């Protein structure tokens, strides 16, 4: 039970015994709390199982893995605008996730920064981080790479950091500026635009030069094909360091995620380690070593079979059915949007909250469990900063999540709601959040 | 070639161009240098193949696959003979790789040392971290979280850190000792017994108390099967934390690494963060956050299917062939071993070079060279420190690798050296290291 | 957008679409509900796979799939004592399900029935049929077949058809009694040789001759092998035929049922239909002409896997999960039990109730949906009969549903009382019978 | 050797053994006898595969399956013109085939004349259908529901039930008229709508209302498609309901049949019986309970992929190679005609008889068994009624059988004749009917 086992037992059995546990987990087709893929790819799958034994980091073994991996770096980093590189190959690397490529993106960032000051004889003492409701990720950072996390807290009327409190947060210890282009929470953009101009002027004003690294764990494969005239990439200055979520909008399976760095000057060398290889020693900025191609390699098949036509195509798929959602759950309850699906504004989500002071007779706690009941996972949660004292609901529409899908929930929700009203000794008993992805 | 598609192509055709690219890869079955898994098994296959969606992280939507992984790190604790949990649960994580494991166990050791010295009132802005010849995670562990790294050099008569030179390293600023159990190098483990019993008396005499961190990649799944009193794991009190790769001598497919700590003190909770979840929130050490869990199925069905009684067969069977390759090629030329397969003194791994002053005709670049026409990858490489200019063969004995593929080799060795003596001026001519996983 | 469509669409599109809605579906492996086979085994899959287009009815083309229906045939009289034929062939067919089997019963009942009371210079347009709490296909039967359903009511502390009840509801127009070895919604055998001492006795005192069909639909392939001493079966005089379902118990797929005479006396030649086949016509008794025979070569497979011993063990291995349930589930509440997983009493399912005037806090509507919430679905319904007052909750324990999982399922019912308790107002809310097979 | 097996067999050992003995059946593609489907398509091997546990009366476990089957109903009754359903969905339900789907359509029958008498004061005890050439469940139904049937006998000139015949069988105890489109014995199709005319006038004679139930097992999905302006079903008055098989033109595999009722008001809800569920409870009228919904999904997937114009190319190459056939038949021989794959006069089949008085040395019955050994199984059977001395042969043409398989047919037709012609004392020896279908 909890023993390293003593004994054999025949391969099937042992392969017997665990397939049939893991029918205890979910398919997540009803899950609206989740980001990551959930689609089913035949393709991908072949891909995948190609790939259980090519290493990511054996560039000598598996030489045209490595070779698909540059060309998806390439890729990425054109779809971001970074500036054409001189050697005809972006600065980037494939990682995990978007934790990983966002832990790389904030060292390089803290790295700058820091011989920076050294060069004009200032203390690296206390650096510190600007940013507004990030993920999770960035809270690790911050602990563990001492650096003070100086989070611009949600607050009602505004659940984002504004300029005003960006500037009022920043000085000469600060490494950079985090903009999270879709926001966990709520599926908004942090427009990098305007906060761009903020750190223009604060250069003007105070002499202090500061970065930016955009989380764009979602946004950063949704805006370049359905709002392409939203400047947030490298054709803003400032951006060094662009990271994403492949396995999310990317489209990828599970465990791919990117980070994109302006030019070489914008990755410190010393962050960079030289492994020997035959054809000779080739660099590497990771926190991993020895991991799998196949998602390296079915991230490319997406790039390959889509492109900008086709990502379009689906991303606007998603589009449509999260719109669709937000207006017809509209006309339901009292309801105060936060999110709305719309492509100018963030990622396929739809966010709201009850209107304030308004009692339907039930909580999004209550609903959320009704809507369990009837096999969906629509999570509602308390938001933090000063408007920990909001709670909202949030559905996410992946690929896969057709108009048809959505038309079954909207009748299980207002199933839901006939039912709260019919036995209103309901409302108020739900009270723990689901997971929300941080 | 370079930029982001615009146009779609049928999915079909996507999968035939990636797929026909895909043979450029090698099979690595005649690859003898690296440490990773490259035997198929077709259960593993279909475990992975049925978890690509399933999301390590979202303990919610997966719940099974939760409760797999927490058997596993039970079952590793108990393995490597962690005390007993209060909670029954023992104190652990997987996670992608040793490199990852390493660094979570290395920021561990930072955070206990500053907590020490905090406490009695000394300064923490100068930590450093003694070890012999250690893989690249550690220095990038070093680099990244700005840790003077302490490494013993390797020299003629002992490749590795010694008693008296770790002792030498040490001082009220060293935040723990890494004993290599496997060197990357040269396939030898580093004793911790002996390196303990120096730290006790360190303590005795200059009252400073220093804790230790097994990096053990490759032998973590060794020495348990095939030479029990070996005492290198948390029977040693010093010893905080393990950490071992479950894709090398573990036998779990590409992907899969472990940590265990020795008990809850061992880990600093404050490097610990909370997620919400449905049925509660659940905290995590990782640096990674969205991926695959079908490598922690994988490595369970492995448990599972082999349990102590398997395990010692397949590791016994790499021992075979690896102390009959050390046998066999000590006849064939003026050879100094350095490791010969032997369980009691590290991994199934041979490892030798030419006695000094001793030309036999060609250096063991050369024979590298000769054999990878034949097939065979066999990694010829200089080692570091103060053996600098000592070139060095290093033969991997992996799952898989059966006796008779090993009389292959052995063949084709023999007419390698007779090519290399009928055609003297190859001598000299190959110079570059090989690929050696560090 | 529900009229026949109008175009075509590509043939991998089409399934592409249908194939990701059916996730909506669930895989019953956390139902508790139902009685049908749910575990899934590679041969049959494939077994299933090659048997698509192979039909039942046509004993020219696939001769050997009708060979191998005779030969369970054979088994299946075999397994329930019918007396040997003379022409070395049972009297009996394959059906869907017991429901198509029990209206072959009823009919041939109905049949001999009638030609008696013709015999006899007696009426036949009032026929009645006697029974206990039968399953919906009786009451379809007794519909659609003109036939006085005269069934005895559950009511507290008799939740079956007893001799003295049975006999006060048998007169000269009774076609048969339906003993059901196996009631749908508790679990518990009706004993036949109780119900058929009285029969003989109604003989000899009224001159009434009346005979039993017994619906085993659940029983017929359990109590063979864990209680091959209770007499149910042919060694009963009176029992002229019996019906069991094949993809229940019988560990068949979906779609197979089973139903076998006595001998050819049994069965009325009136309701035999001869079909021409070059190798000469054969007679069919059954309601569907064209089908396939897939099941049928799945359940052959069964019984020539697993035999007696395999049989004995797969239902030995459910009896015991049952009996833990009871035995466990007894422990955590006021309850009062109807059927406890006995091999000597019933099925492998546990039925029971709150005891009377007891309140914990809960119905065991509130406790069925917590454990809905948890992934579980163990139905609690009102009873039949005159016990529509009484609530039960009834948990079947079929193939794949093995001890751990029995132990997590205890772990939520523990998880889910504990809710319940701290939230007192759930209490009563929930009033709707989940599917209960009937 | 017959008995239940008493030990276990590997379940290697017995898989093996079965797969084995099935390749005695037949793969049927020669087989010109059977209407059922014998095409195989990788897409619906799928979704059986997928669905062999999808149990199609748990609408609660398996929701998904059952909304597919609501959408196929209300497909059905669109292609049939069912009058627009007040509630949205039509009246109506799978079955396992046509022999299910008519007796439901026949119970309904007798029910509403019942109930019409009865108001009328009139006896209830002698009822009686008129009909054609019906297949064997009608056969069936007059036997298990005591309903006298009145079958207008074949005879020369007119193998089928005219208006005459049909009103002079026609009176008060008549529940109902049968015309079968698409007749199984020559595949010509009654045409419902004269004998429709002729019921008006009946009762405009002798207020004598009559209605109908089309057995379309097979026209139900052809004329739809390459013969739209046939009126023969709901857009005729008197036509309550209709019934078709899904496996022989539906193209779906074994195991689906359909019912559809022109309204609520065609179906006495006396026959409907309803079952709980979780989201309420939902009416059945079925003979079958549990039993798979693979078929049901698979027929969807025709539906989905075809459409309409996709149904009617599949269809149309069907008929151009059997009016191939005709025409080139005619030419080897004295033949007389009765069906000639006419789109506008039945099915895709060739039925032919000699000519009276003509003898060309050999019987149908001679040229069949020749056929038989070069592998073709072409049915030659005698019709009924009155026409007990005709023999013919019928050949149809299903989804598969291409112009090429019936050009070689052809070549193999020819070379039987020669053999016949060269050895005469072949001729009248053989005399035995061949599987026809009913
Ligand atoms: C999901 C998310 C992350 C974490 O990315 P992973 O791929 O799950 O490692 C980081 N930031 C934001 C804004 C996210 O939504
Ligand atoms: C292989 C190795 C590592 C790195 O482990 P990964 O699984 O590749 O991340 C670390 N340390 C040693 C001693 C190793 O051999
Ligand atoms: C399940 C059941 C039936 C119906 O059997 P099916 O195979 O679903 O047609 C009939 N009687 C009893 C007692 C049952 O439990
Ligand atoms: C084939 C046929 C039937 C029987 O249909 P099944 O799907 O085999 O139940 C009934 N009537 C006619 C006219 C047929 O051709």
């Amino acid at each position: 039970s909890k023993r390293f086992p003593l004994h054999e037992m025949r391969d099937d059995v042992a392969f017997q015994i665990i397939n049939d546990e893991l029918y205890l987990d979910g398919n997540a087709r009803q899950n609206l709390a989740t980001f990551c893929q959930t689609w089913d790819d035949e393709n991908v799958h072949k891909l995948m199982d190609l790939s259980i034994n090519k290493n990511w980091i054996d560039k000598e073994e598996y030489p045209q893995s490595a070779a698909i991996d540059l060309r998806c770096v390439n890729m990425v980093a054109d779809l971001w605008h970074a500036p054409a590189p001189k050697n005809g190959q972006a600065v980037g690397t494939n990682t995990i996730g978007s934790s990983e490529a966002c832990m790389l993106g904030g060292m390089a960032m803290k790295w700058r920064w820091r011989k920076r000051m050294e060069a004009a004889g200032k203390p690296t003492d206390k650096p510190n981080l600007v940013c507004g409701p990030v993920q999770i990720c960035w809270h690790k950072f911050a602990r563990y790479w001492d650096v003070e996390l100086r989070e611009i807290p949600m607050r009602p009327g505004q659940l984002f950091m504004d300029p005003k409190r960006m500037i009022e947060a920043c000085d000469e210890n600060t490494i950079g500026v985090v903009p999270t282009f879709g926001v966990t929470y709520t599926g908004n953009y942090e427009f990098p635009q305007p906060l761009h101009d903020a750190l223009d002027k604060f250069q003007a004003d105070t002499g202090i030069d500061i970065d930016m690294h955009i989380d764009a764990a979602s946004g950063g494969f949704l805006a370049p094909f359905v709002a392409p005239d939203i400047v947030w990439d490298f054709r803003l200055p400032r951006v060094k360091s662009i990271s994403a979520s492949g396995h999310k909008f990317g489209l990828a399976p599970l465990g791919c995620g990117w980070v994109i760095w302006r030019d070489e000057e914008a990755l410190p060398q010393e962050l960079v380690f030289n492994v020997d290889y035959l054809g000779g020693q080739i660099g590497t900025f990771a926190i991993n070593f020895s991991r799998p191609a196949g998602q390296v390699i079915a991230q490319y098949y997406e790039f390959l079979r889509l492109g900008r036509e086709g990502y379009t195509k689906v991303q606007n798929a998603s589009y449509q059915v999260a719109a669709y959602l937000a207006d017809e759950i509209a006309k339901l309850g009292p309801y105060e949007f936060i999110c709305t699906g719309r492509p100018d504004e963030g990622i396929p989500a739809v966010c709201f909250k009850l209107k304030d002071g308004e009692d339907p007779g039930y909580t999004l706690y209550d609903l959320s469990e009704r809507l369990r009941l009837r096999g969906w996972q629509v999570p509602a949660f308390t938001l933090g900063g000063e408007a920990t004292d909001i709670v909202v609901m949030r559905i996410m529409c992946r690929r896969g999540f057709e108009m048809d899908f959505a038309e079954l929930l909207l009748e299980d929700y207002k199933a839901s709601l006939k039912y709260l009203s019919d036995h209103p000794k309901l409302q108020g008993i739900a009270q723990q959040n689901s997971f929300k992805h941080t």
